[PDB]
């Protein structure tokens, strides 16, 4: 039980604070998108650096003087070390991808919200227009009708006794004074009948652009929650990843033979079996 | 099935058998040096990646978020920090297991010097004395010939030549045999100085052999275990990873929408009802 539409508003007649506080929420729900897209792109540049790191680290390390089954258990740390590197190279574009969709998201939920901008701005500055113009009116209202008041006192004070000349001046004055009267509160009428219209339709915008602010920061939240959920799980599939790759070189371990590299390089550059016979004394006539 | 048995040379001033053991040990000593690269190498990458992490971590900003999603977000800037701090951490430990291959590698050079030096004192000693036994063979037949020369030459004269000819090539012929037998004698003894010596450097090399085998068995051992161990620590920072990745995924449970929009409604709301319409008021009422 709580929404937009039915907690923004504000007694004061000329304030707008309630579409200004929720406006000011969506500024800030702005900021939050880019401060999240900002983290993705810094740390896809940071797996693009050690993918690439790890690679040159592969391709470039040597054991090339080993044989036998120590050799292939270095050549496959090199081997899966160059796939941690690429496939922490491809989480870089994944991020990055992540990256797009929220900033396409930004743009698009910007877009919508200048629309409302433009109608409640018009809007509004048309409620508080008119409601200037009929203060004005009201108070013209207010000065005719005590014009008219002191004007019919005056001739009722002079038609006692008063020569008849004067006695028709002042009647005369009243009546033009009652009729100012008269005209004052119809344009005061029409003042307040101008600001009635506007104002109902302020708060039809009011309580549609409320509506319609908090289903932009319910996709805002859903979309950036949903994110956090991906993102961990995206790092933390690339640790399973990677625990996998490693597994590789541990199974080459495995068939790692101490006693059975010994025998194969003894086999493989073997010289000799028996020592070299003694030199012994020849005699040279037997 | 040892390199003793093994490595022989049936040639009697050929070496080869303990070259080829002494080029193994060279081949042995580079495969640690290249393993040693690798973990300095894998060390830098894994001490740059940290520290990045934790700046991109410090750095990064939400901070006009509230409730849940703040929340979410701050608990997903923790951990990253965490996992660039454990990969610094993961820097030293390679360092530490690149200091204890380095020492044993300096460890074994020191041994195979010693035994090198062993070797190749009575390796030297035993072609020495080979060769001035062969240089006493050749002084032992010439002289050899040399008499069969005085005897063939007195025995040509001795059938009807002079009797002061005959008797002078005697003569020769006597002193021709006796230079021949001390010539023999010392034949004799170059033979029996190289038996001695030729004894001791099969009874080094053999010695030496068990030795070499020995290091090998070692460095073979060291660095397959280093093989597995570095894996280990590699698969021990994926679990590690997961387990700080797992808590925000915690925090993100508790991550309601509904519960932020009621947050910030509780918090800035302005007022429930709106402004009351603006009447004609009547200046005599």
């Amino acid at each position: 039980q709580l929404q937009f539409k039915d907690a923004f508003w504000c007694r004061d007649f000329t304030a707008h604070t309630g579409y200004e506080v929720l406006l000011q929420r969506l500024l800030d729900g702005r900021k939050m998108c880019k401060d999240m897209e900002e983290l993705l792109r810094q740390r896809a540049q940071a797996e693009e650096r050690y993918g690439k790191e790890l690679v040159q680290i592969a391709r470039k390390a040597g054991g090339q003087t080993e044989i036998n089954s120590l050799r292939a258990s270095f050549d496959s740390l090199k081997q899966q070390m160059e796939n941690v590197g690429s496939s922490h190279i491809q989480l870089a574009l994944t991020l990055r991808e992540e990256l797009r969709s929220l900033e396409e998201f930004r743009e698009r939920q910007k877009e919508q919200r200048k629309k409302y901008e433009a109608v409640m701005d018009r809007v509004q500055k048309s409620k508080l227009s008119l409601y200037k113009k009929a203060m004005e009116s009201k108070k013209t209202y207010e000065q005719k009708c005590r014009d008219a008041d002191d004007a019919e006192q005056a001739f009722e004070r002079i038609s006692a006794n008063g020569h008849q000349k004067q006695v028709e001046k002042s009647q005369n004055k009243a009546r033009q004074c009652k009729d100012s009267a008269t005209e004052a509160e119809r344009v005061y009428r029409q003042s307040i009948a101008q600001l009635e219209k506007v104002r109902a339709e302020w708060e039809q915008e009011h309580r549609t652009t409320c509506e319609a602010f908090q289903l932009q920061e319910f996709d805002r939240l859903t979309i950036l929650r949903n994110a956090l959920w991906v993102h961990s799980n995206q790092l933390s599939m690339q640790c399973v990843k990677d625990d996998e790759l490693y597994e590789e070189v541990r199974l080459t371990l495995e068939g790692c033979s101490i006693d059975a590299d010994i025998d194969s390089f003894i086999q493989a550059k073997s010289t000799g079996t028996e020592p070299p016979a003694p030199v012994p004394y020849q005699n040279y006539y037997d």
